[PDB]
């Protein structure tokens, strides 16, 4: 199958994981589609000023691929500035967050893979 | 960890899986780092006229997320026009290919998840 991102209605989430402002999440493939091996495959849009709040992953890991804009990725107690083209990897047992510190939308892909 | 795409030296590959022309692949995360749950997380670049040739996947599935450009994704005997923002899903037992039928570069993420 092909899924045209452009044509998936995002869910608007306020204070996602305790973050700032409103964020949009477009689910691109279901976990069932992904044979229960990954539980999330989504495109996130963070308006200027918004963030996904600090939260922990256990028994899984998450990858962000930054698609557009700029911001700051927090992982293992460190802030790292990120931009389009960056991969952010969060391992099992770590906590992370991400904030849009620029003036255009920060978009990225998020994939959570089990165990 | 953060991995900055632009700073990875791609591997140049001619006639990838029997395709046309020469493509570039940047491996972004190793299988090890992904706990042996995925065997590939790469950013591919196809110049116009180039393709990843037809090939079969077994015991795993693969996702392309299109980054830039346009082209044609072949799956289950059908040619499907794709463009930036599209997700291409190839399930286990299926065969796929992708060709840059456009006039600029076609870039995409490829992830192969096991079982
Ligand atoms: O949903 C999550 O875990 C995320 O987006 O980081
Ligand atoms: O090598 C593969 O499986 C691919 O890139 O589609
Ligand atoms: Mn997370
Ligand atoms: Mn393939």
């Amino acid at each position: 199958m092909v899924v045209r991102s452009s044509e998936i209605t995002p869910e608007r989430i306020s204070n996602m994981r305790g973050g700032k402002g409103e964020v949009e999440m477009a689910h691109l493939l279901s976990k069932e589609a992904m044979h229960n091996k990954a539980r999330l495959f989504a495109r996130m849009k963070l308006p200027p000023g918004s963030s996904v709040g600090l939260h922990k992953h256990e028994g899984e890991f998450e990858i962000y691929y930054i698609l557009l804009g700029e911001g700051v990725f927090h992982d293992n107690g460190k802030d790292v500035p990120i931009k389009a083209g960056d991969v952010c990897f969060t391992d099992s047992g770590e906590s992370h967050s991400i904030e849009n510190t620029g003036n255009t939308d920060l978009e990225f892909l998020a994939v959570i893979i089990l165990l």
